[PDB]
DNA sequence: AGGAGGGCGAGGGCGATGCCACCTACGGCAAGCTGACCCTGAAGTTCATCTGC
């Protein structure tokens, strides 16, 4: 579990009370925040088939999440938990891989700091 | 000629410099396609070739 734990701990994101979002958010429903409108068109080679490999193995989430999650952020004009959480996972693992050098890893909570 | 040419002290006092609401409506953020070709196998035999006879 140390790779799925790290997947669901890099993916941890804030939830209020009675948040309709699961504590650990399912990958298909998580990747469904990257998809056009429903999770089947998320690219079965750099995405659903590679996020899972980047999740099952604690590898670095592909840039195609920033790219896709950002695409949906400004395309759905909102950041669903699942795009915030998935971006938190990407950026946390980009930091941890030294792929995002200066930045420091995100936390669950709002960082009333972070200067970024 | 030798004059004296102002001396004085005031030059704001008082309050007000905003009230009211509005700062959006609406909808769309995609469509469509592709996401790969090709091979590379075990296991065994054949078959062409070589060495030795």
């Amino acid at each position: 579990s140390e790779s799925i734990a790290a997947w669901y701990d890099d993916l941890q994101m804030v939830r209020g009370e009675n948040s309709p979002y699961p504590e650990y958010m399912p990958l298909p429903r998580l990747l469904g925040n990257l998809v056009l409108d429903g999770k089947m068109e998320n690219l079965p080679s750099d995405l659903i088939a590679q996020i899972t490999d980047a999740a099952l193995n604690n590898r670095v989430l592909p840039v195609s999440l920033l790219q896709a999650a950002l695409r949906r952020n400004k395309a759905e004009q909102k950041i669903t938990y699942g795009r915030a959480s998935l971006l938190k996972a990407y950026i946390n693992r980009a930091i941890r891989a030294g792929r995002l050098k200066n930045m420091k890893e995100l936390t669950m909570g709002l960082d009333r700091n972070r200067q970024d």
